[PDB]
């Protein structure tokens, strides 16, 4: 039986009960990546990959998600510069020739709205490996499963979101399908100038999402489920030095943020990360950063089946 | 069952007509493959190393394709000039003498016309010319002739518009060259003035028996072809002149009011990529076969691996 | 049984008897690659790739092994740039990530003792390929296994080390696996500028290893069963154009020297070469370099097999 979904594209295609099914299908994909015995469930199908922008984790997980279910890949791992769109060919003829090739597309563009004009133009599906800085829809999946594996349910948590609020898209993607379930608390926890835009606020009070904005990072860990943290880079501050040295060393996660957490809370972050988190931190059980990754490869082995062979 | 009479897949001149109906006739054995639910095994144990030197969509990715749709595998050098030891200073040649320690085949895109027949005289294992430069580029003229036999349905008694930059275009001249080899062909040249076919075409296309004519009407051209075959206009041709590139791009361009004049069974053939030499509204004609080209590149090419490497 | 190195880090990490088995274990390997039957014995195993500098041996031989083994490879063959190393993520985040992705790493990296860093965190195998102009064991593993296959002998052999000696990881490790056997002699030939570095040689001499520096290769090879020359290592000389040009030209293999050298006696080249061996000389039968490269395949079969699988 088919999927529902013909492309994974943007977040707001899941509904809860679509996700629940995902995760299911995630965890068996766990059972066999863990066994000795190689998987045939992708045997004869090719994905190509084309990634106009750097990535480790998205591109290599979902390399490794289809061999390990018996499929291959064509990569092109480079694309502005080592495919024909060096030459000045459009996303839509790149398309329309890659899908001779393959049975499935991956792709990371370096403009939003690309991964949506690839589903259109393709008559295979297309998986968004992130759009530019739009959307990237299978790290939010990922993002939710792993607080569902550390923590052990998603209603009734409490989550802080950390860092760049403002332009960050994990951080929007993860509260958009946060509010899928029930008597979740969100804390955005930022500086001013990087707070959550009115549109995620808005679209949580309307899900029945309960929200606070906090610029007091240690008073919202010791409360939290989850902490998920990105990097606010310095050019968001502006000319504002004076905001930036406001901000230094207070949205960090380091050891003593651990000390005032739960002992059952974990730290999230999408990766890359550059020292927002300290070394230190990776010690505690709690860190839960690679975990995270190694669940994308879970994740992406479901969405692969569930595009390639369905249900 | 009997040995591929080519040892390496370089240059046009080494097909005559009988070989290239008899690669077409396994490229629809490769459909049929290509098509079915069972993965093949014909080339299992095989392995690809690719050579691109050069930025390549189609022609990279089709040989990939083909190689694992046989069951083969593929070790890819994707940007040669910039990530494998050629960055060092090395020979081509001493690149291939150590590429084949690790393969069974070699398929390169290089820089340099000669390249690929430079590689095939040092390889002991078969060299596939993926493009050579401003030299030959064979396995599209293979597929651009497959393509029209498989749309047209015949070979021998058609007309075929040729429409670009046909002095330095690699494609249209050897496209030119593999139709010689049927009867009864008609070709039509297209171009700006200061980029014409060169006489060495067509005096080989007199002296083999096609009918030629240059014409700079495009409209009138497409009413009584079969395929008009579309080529970009590209900057590097004309040197220290932007002027005259600007003037020769804007010339002939296959739009919607062309589509209008040609047959209801002929077909508009690119090797791509394009630019807007075919503008988007065509791409909605079913005559646009440019995509439907570029795929059975991915049949030739399993083809020829599969002779290659195990024979007919 | 488990093979008893846990990565393939270091030269030293080898001792004469490990040698001689793994030697045996490569002849086992040149048997299946010559075979006309695939083989499986690393079906169900991935390989990740992790070049942070150029390599055409290092990275095709380790890929092709693996293949040839049955098993599989996800690359990234430009880490600097097509990898999240662009974005700043440290050596320590990208093991991590890569390793829930793969069950083995083949690294070159540009930093002298990264790939000591990266065994000390992954919790699968790391392989060196070259670490900045540090190491490169499986070269030097596959040079030995050359000497012992053309000379038919280690033990009293006499070397000649040949051009960029400071910077040449190849070297480097040669000569620390040189010194697990007995009587040998080891020349030393270079440009002052890039002689032999100090740690090598105390090594030597605390191991009780012949050498000699010598500026005359004419007779130096006279007297010698291999003559091992290298490139000059320009990516090592950094902005010093000066000096890496004034390294070239002074030692070259050209017929000439072939004319004074002994039947039974080698050249080999790790390669890449430029001016530093003739072409000339590719006709002799004492020219092994090819050979050498061919070897590597063998070897790095046997390591990959040995690190997965076990004895
Ligand atoms: O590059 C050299 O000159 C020697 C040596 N060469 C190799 O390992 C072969 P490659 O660079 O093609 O992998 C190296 O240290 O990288």
């Amino acid at each position: 039986h088919m999927f529902e979904l013909s492309d994974v594209i943007e977040g707001k295609q899941f509904d809860r009960e679509m996700l629940s099914a995902i995760f299911d299908v995630a965890r068996e994909m766990e059972k066999i990546e863990k066994s000795s015995s190689q998987s045939e469930i992708l045997k004869g199908y090719l994905m190509a990959t084309l990634f106009y922008e750097p990535s480790t984790r998205t591109r290599l997980s979902f390399e490794s998600a289809m061999k390990r279910l018996g499929g291959e890949v064509l990569t092109t791992e480079n694309a502005r510069e080592f495919s024909s769109a060096a030459k000045g060919e459009t996303l839509e003829d790149t398309i329309r020739t890659v899908e001779g090739y393959s049975d499935i597309i991956v792709m990371r563009h370096f403009e939003s709205g690309a991964a949506r004009k690839a589903a259109a133009t393709a008559n295979i599906p297309v998986i968004n490996a992130g759009d530019g800085p739009g959307e990237h829809p299978t790290q939010a999946l990922l993002d939710v499963y792993t607080i569902q594996s550390e923590i052990g349910k998603l209603d009734g948590i409490s989550v802080a979101l950390v860092g760049d609020l403002a332009n960050g898209r994990t951080v929007r993607s993860l509260a958009y399908l946060l509010a899928k379930f029930k008597d979740v608390k969100i804390y955005f926890v930022s500086p001013e100038i990087v707070k959550m835009k009115d549109d995620i606020k808005d679209y949580l009070t309307s899900s029945g999402v309960e929200w606070e904005e906090s610029s007091d990072l240690m008073e919202v860990a010791s409360k939290c489920d989850v902490v998920y943290q990105t990097r606010i880079q310095r050019e968001r501050f502006g000319e504002r030095l004076d905001l930036y040295e406001a901000a230094r060393g207070k949205f960090i996660v380091d050891k003593d943020l651990l000390g005032v957490m739960q002992k059952k809370a974990i730290i999230m972050h999408p990766l890359p990360r550059l020292d927002e988190i300290t070394a230190d931190v990776d010690a505690d059980p709690r860190a839960a950063y690679f975990r995270q990754a190694k669940n994308g490869l879970f994740i992406r082995m479901a969405l692969l089946k569930l595009l390639l062979v369905g249900w």
